[PDB]
RNA sequence: UAC
């Protein structure tokens, strides 16, 4: 029901001086006053409402507001520093915007006690409405100055991404509680928007046209479908605002609509003819389709040449890899650089001279918060082979030189399928590839004995299944099929579909591009996934160097949801199947569109418990549950349902079975940044904090059990420390034990010899759902059937 | 193949 209080403050690890992008706020103790606004029409966008309120305050200045500067949230709530002279009773007013008349009623609703909040920060376990009030106050002005996106703000600076897209720089701002004081979280952000250009040029940039003069013919269906999928849902505006709901198949010269003549009779009329009659405009490009806007019952069609893409539209649809890369190159910068940019941002914002921040007596410190962090000692890693070499993670990174796999799978029989055109990928390529791969393999501890028994060329996904159907039937004990493919191709999905869901064979693909030039590290990293794909163990945590939670049987779960770019959401939960913990088992379900809550969690947890008991012959006395990607506002419901789901999964097994459940939420999408005070502590060109820095003081929840942990070594840009919030804990973990455990689990990721940002279970869950995505593409019964995995595939970490 |  309620998250546990904080048990203790972690004392383990080596102390480090840090600075967090949290800026202390001096909050007065006075009572803010809360008024409610009912504006009609009631479905106006927040910006219009803000303009209405502005003009309202400036208009009724004489009898209502006076010299007071109230702050507005864009919806229905208006706050004032000192009370409005209206009393309890509701007042109605009219506000005219320069041609429209708005009826705005204002009635006093409540009082916001800043003292209650102040005291909550000091042992009176926190009012959300007060924090939200402060938020409104702090972001009243930037909301009117810039383009608000969630808790961020953006503007237009000439930073093309291509695709009709652009880069907008801005910032994130959020009022946040912390022990004792109120913090202002300020970070530099940037996101993708759509350019303010004519739809013609949009078509040009989407279909790679240098000019609209080319393609002097009607569009390929191929093209229409792409442009349709690009512009659908976007707002346009007439050059003489509408919402594009569809794109016509027929050109503007032939696309018709029911036109009512003055006699009353209706006759079908072409868009071109209508624009020639009504607007005296002859379409220059009548061969091009139309944009169906508004209601589909309205039958409203607009030619492309008379529409412009409305400025300020954030790009939500998934970015291409090149666009994403460009975004990275434009946004990524070292930690000191980002810190300086946040400083310039604070200087530019100048909260202390803000009329509204002044009005409410709020004051913001210009210095980042001094926080003392602790670099946790990393776990050693035990490898196998003759040596049984122990590797020590230096800066969250280690290697496999003079090291073999823990239990390297002896590869005797295996096949090679190349879908690469043989001109591009030739016999000698395959030979040098298998040669190099074998040397690196023997050096890795997973010996691929003998040349490949099978090795053939093929093309088209249509031939994937039967080829496999042949292999499994002609080679006894066939362990692995190495599939070679060039560039983007749906054959990967087919190979994964048949391989994981149909026949149950381990498949390891390589890009054709990476076949010809082989680097020892690439091949080694390939073997890392190949070994775990065959059920082997690459490496384990040092047994003696582990938290006491491993004293009695414990299962580690990792859950995540993934949402579609009608298409269902994918829920994925994985569980540890040994005591290392290395090998994991996977469960995956399809569920309601954009439903974050794992609906069928109980069945999955039950299934994982069953597999655990089958693999270890033990009933886990403790269940550790790492939940990914849950907003701070969705906590109570996801906890209420999923905790009861795990509990019910335990009860459905046995009446007496009640293991301790630790419900933890891992957040990676936040704006908490940590910087090194001493330049001697900076690591790499990024200048980031080292791998293992843990912050559970100062900027963390005043009462609850939460902590920041930066388990990964920043390679590029500024590191984002993973936040962990303990929603439940029957096991009564200490801060040190839980933080160390969470840190050590980040070293159990098998796809790389380095510490990752989030623990292996959550990452694995993400991989499972991401694989289910490819399992889908190729009614609920059929989907759940297509996502289900072959039983022989099930034991093994196929998602690796 | 591995933010
Ligand atoms: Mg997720």
């Amino acid at each position: 029901f309620k998250p546990p209080p904080r048990p203790d403050f972690g004392t383990s690890g080596r102390t480090i001086k840090l600075q967090a992008n949290f800026f202390e706020m001096d909050i007065p103790k006075i009572d803010i006053y809360h008024y409610e606004l009912d504006i009609k029409p009631e479905k106006c966008p927040r910006r219009v409402n803000r303009e209405i309120v502005e003009h309202m305050v400036q208009h009724f200045k004489t009898q209502i507001f006076g010299d007071r500067k109230p702050v507005f949230d864009g919806r229905k709530n208006l706050y004032t520093a000192m009370p409005l002279p209206i009393g309890r009773d509701k007042v109605e007013l009219e506000v005219t915007l320069p041609d429209r008349i708005f009826k705005v009623s204002i009635k006093w609703v409540s009082c916001v006690s800043l003292q209650a909040l102040h005291d909550a920060l000091s042992g009176r376990l926190v009012p959300f409405e007060t924090i939200q009030a402060l938020d409104v106050v702090m972001r009243h002005l930037p909301s009117m100055r810039y383009t608000p996106v969630g808790r961020s703000f953006f503007t237009a600076s000439s930073n093309p991404l291509g695709g009709g897209r652009e880069v907008w720089f801005g910032f994130h701002q959020s009022v946040r509680p912390s022990l004792w004081k109120m913090m202002l979280n300020i970070d530099v952000s940037a996101t993708a928007f759509y350019k303010a250009q004519p739809v013609i040029e949009f078509v040009c940039e989407v279909l790679d046209f240098k000019s609209i003069e080319e393609q002097q013919k009607p569009l390929t269906d191929s093209q229409r479908v792409k442009f349709t999928k690009e512009i659908k849902g976007l707002k346009v505006e007439i050059t003489h605002k509408y919402r594009v709901c569809n794109v016509t198949r027929r050109p503007a010269s032939h696309q018709t609509f029911p036109l009512q003549q003055e006699s009353g009779q209706t006759v079908e009329c072409t868009v071109a003819q209508y624009f020639k009659d009504r607007h005296k405009l002859v379409l220059r490009y009548p061969h091009l389709p139309c944009l169906q806007v508004g209601q589909e019952q309205k039958h409203t069609y607009l030619p492309l040449e008379v529409c412009n893409i409305v400025a300020g539209q954030r790009c939500i649809k998934k970015l291409t890899d090149n666009q994403t890369s460009t975004m990275i190159r434009a946004t990524a910068r070292s930690a000191p650089d980002r810190q300086e940019e946040i400083s310039k941002l604070m200087r530019s914002a100048d909260f202390n001279t803000d009329p509204y921040v002044r009005e409410f007596g709020i004051m913001v410190k210009d210095e980042m918060t001094d926080v003392t962090g602790r670099v946790l000692q990393p776990p050693s890693i035990l490898y196998g082979g003759r040596n049984k070499a122990i590797a020590t993670p230096v800066q969250g990174v280690w290697d496999m030189r003079n090291k073999q796999f823990h239990t390297g799978i002896e590869i005797k029989v295996w096949a090679i399928a190349c879908f690469a055109p043989q001109r591009q990928c030739t016999e000698v390529h395959l030979k040098s590839f298998t040669e190099q791969l074998r040397k690196i393999s023997r050096d890795a501890g997973m010996p691929i004995q003998g040349q490949p028994c099978f090795c053939k060329y093929a093309q088209g996904a249509d031939s994937v299944e039967p080829m496999f159907r042949h292999l499994k039937n002609t080679y006894a004990g066939l362990q692995l099929v190495v599939v070679i493919l060039p560039g983007k191709t749906p054959v990967y999905a087919e190979v994964k579909r048949v391989g994981d869901t149909v026949l149950g064979m381990a498949t390891q693909c390589v890009q054709m591009k990476n076949v010809q030039r082989t680097t020892p590290q690439t091949l080694s990293n390939l073997c890392l996934k190949i070994n775990v794909k065959l059920g082997g163990v690459n490496n384990i945590l040092l047994p003696q160097g582990r938290p006491p939670v491993f004293q009695q049987p414990v299962i580690f779960l990792g859950a995540d949801v993934t949402h579609p770019p009608k298409k269902p959401s994918i829920a994925a939960v994985v569980g540890s199947m040994d005591a290392h913990p290395n090998r994991y088992c996977a469960t995956v379900r399809v569920q309601q569109h954009r439903q974050e809550i794992i609906q069928d969690l109980a069945a999955m947890v039950r299934e994982l418990l069953i597999q655990f008991y089958k693999s270890t012959r033990f009933k886990p006395t403790r269940i550790i549950f790492y939940r990914d990607g849950v907003s701070e506002g969705q906590f109570q419901q996801v906890l209420h349902h999923e905790l009861l789901a795990i509990r019910e999964a335990c009860i459905k097994l046995e009446k007496d079975y009640q293991p301790g459940i630790t419900f933890i939420v891992v957040q990676k999408r936040h704006h908490t940044r940590l910087f090194c005070t001493d330049k001697n502590e900076r690591v790499g060109k990024s200048g980031n904090i080292p791998a293992g820095t843990t912050v559970d003081t100062k900027i963390t929840h005043p009462t609850e059990f939460d902590f920041y942990l930066c388990s990964h070594a920043g390679i590029q840009g500024t590191s984002r420390p993973s936040h962990y919030h303990v929603l439940w804990d029957d096991n009564r973990f200490s801060s040190d034990e839980l933080q160390i455990l969470t840190y050590q689990l980040c070293h159990t990721y098998v796809r790389c010899t380095r510490s990752v940002s989030i623990p292996a279970p959550a990452y694995y869950a993400h991989l499972v759902a991401f694989r289910a995505r490819y399992h889908l593409v190729d009614d609920h019964q059929a989907l759940a059937k297509a996502v289900q995995v072959h039983q022989d595939t099930l034991r093994t970490m196929y998602f690796a």
